[PDB]
């Protein structure tokens, strides 16, 4: 109960787990907000473990049933002109980037988040009257260095410096961003798909996988709003959305432990209101920084995997979205 | 090495591969007999390399073949299919049966077959008996036993005949009588493994499954001489390689070493998979082990700790470039 919301998302069996002969292991139950797993080595069925979340989503879970639970309340803030953040959390192939992006194979009903969101904030502000403009940008952090993944020109190992910049305390100047102007709503497909693009040739070129690296797709809505006898109003408003690496050589795994173990020691401490928070500790919690400490709406989405073939990474990032805000189980 | 051989088995693409994405990252060389992963480049060499085109009866031709010449003279010897969960040790180890034989048929109905055909064809007089049985957890489970219950495990002895010998209690065998016998009993075996998964949660990709043929055999030539043989097959279908970090596959990559260097100790006796197995392992005997990987850079980590267990077992040093 706070404005950091932490939330899990449970996926259907995919087609490998069924070929492994995997078992269900979680029960998901939307109403009680619970998730429990069957813990149980050999010839044990007593053992499960539960957690209580804010958020329970089950596999069956349509993408615009996450968005309207999670995504409505967070744009509505941004809309006001604020700063948030929502993050997918979990082991690759969970459905991070399902969520985030989804896919197209009224609304395509696979659409994730990103295509959502500028929908409705075209949608939105076009149906209020509000005069607006709308820049997205889609970087990558891998190991620690920034990767545009916009910029249409300059295709390379090209990497980002980021400075922190006198202008403005909390925030931070990421040189030579690119900034794309959204001209509609469809826009945002060839948008994601330019980045696509580019993101594969980072994969096979410098083999940096999307499943080892952070990816935030920002944007921001320039608005003025005006009433006869109701006061003209300037507002900037940012949206983050941010496809984390996967929770599960040796160097650069060793770092993303790092970042995730990081962002999640900033969460804790955003929850706790405890103050020192280590924005500084690392590059994805300084990006990120004005749009989490200063005052304002934050959810995490934890993916989850239902077999016991996944039953290690599925209890860690139970155990991670547990230590990032900590809920009690309710009793009966 | 010389009677232990290691090949790799490079399995096609899968679908959540493809939709991923996935870059190939392994490039299999057949004829230098190596297997390359970018990581700059990493490269292994092995006794054999099997591409993604390898159809089953190429695996068997040339991996079998010549151990199950070995095992109809009368000796005891051992297949392995090691690897992550998903990259086809089970598709090596039996198959699967299709919708002439099935070109889909792994190892374990081949070799019945070709036991069969081979021995009636010379005229032999022969035997065979089958077993199945599963390792979850350092305990034994018999799949073929029609009686009991999911929870009853087998004890084991030492054999007082054979000091490298061990007997299991209550060990089911089944008389095979003909060739395609063989398919109603791998069926039996894995109804009740579901079973143990769903009572014990002993999980199959979880488990080692011991596939053990035994041949009894008298071959009589008048002129010539009058055989009596025993021989044995074992066709063994590890627990994942993703487990790795248990015990029983480190210690049978510790006894494989031990066979290939030949150190003055090989530790059977620290696994009941190498205990159960060390009469067939006793050296001087075919042994070989099919490590399967997946080409896909989703599954590199795994990939590459598979060649490196394969490579630690058998090390054979790379020959020269172009
Ligand atoms: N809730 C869901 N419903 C349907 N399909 C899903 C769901 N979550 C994940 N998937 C599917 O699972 C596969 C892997 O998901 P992906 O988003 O690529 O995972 P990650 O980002 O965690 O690596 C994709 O094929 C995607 O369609
Ligand atoms: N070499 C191969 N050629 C064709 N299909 C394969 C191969 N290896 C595995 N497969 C397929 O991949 C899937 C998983 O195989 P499986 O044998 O269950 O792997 P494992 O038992 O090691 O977990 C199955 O659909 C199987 O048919
Ligand atoms: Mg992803
Ligand atoms: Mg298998």
């Amino acid at each position: 109960g706070k404005n950091i919301q932490v939330v899990v998302r449970c996926r259907p069996f995919n087609l490998a787990e069924r070929k492994a002969s995997a078992h269900s292991i979680v029960e998901c139950d939307p109403v009680r907000k619970e998730v429990s797993v069957r813990t149980g080595g050999l010839a044990d069925k007593s053992s499960r473990k539960t957690y209580t979340f804010d958020m329970v989503f089950g596999a069956s879970t349509k993408q615009i049933d996450v968005y309207r639970s999670v995504v409505c309340p967070i744009l509505d803030e941004v809309i006001m002109g604020y700063n948030c953040t929502i993050f997918a959390y979990g082991q690759t192939g969970t459905g991070k980037t399902f969520t985030m992006e989804g896919e197209r194979s009224e609304e395509d009903p696979l659409d994730g988040i990103i295509p959502r969101t500028l929908h409705q904030i075209f949608e939105k502000l076009t149906d209020n009257g509000t005069e607006f403009s709308v820049k997205v940008s889609l970087l990558e952090i891998y190991n620690e260095e920034l990767f545009d993944l916009l910029n249409p020109s300059s295709d390379v190992s090209e990497r980002l410096q980021m400075f922190d910049d006198p202008r403005n305390k909390r925030g931070v100047i990421i040189k030579g961003l690119e900034e794309i102007t959204v001209h509609n709503k469809d826009e945002v497909y060839q948008i994601l798909e330019k980045g696509a693009a580019k993101r594969t040739t980072a994969a096979t070129l410098m083999n940096a996988y999307s499943s080892r690296s952070h990816s935030v797709f920002s944007v921001t809505i320039h608005m003025k709003e005006t009433t006869i006898d109701g006061e003209e109003l300037v507002k900037i408003g940012k949206l983050n959305l941010v496809d984390l690496a996967g929770s599960e050589r040796a160097r650069e795994a060793g770092n993303i432990n790092q970042s995730l173990l990081t962002l999640g020691r900033v969460i804790t401490a955003l929850v706790e209101r405890t103050p020192h928070v280590p924005y500084r500790e690392s590059k994805l919690t300084r990006i990120l920084q004005d749009s989490l400490g200063g005052r304002t709406r934050t959810s995490i989405i934890a993916t989850i995997s239902p077999a016991s073939l996944n039953l290690e990474e599925t209890l860690s990032t139970l155990e991670y979205a547990h230590r990032a805000k900590n809920i009690l189980n309710k009793p009966e």
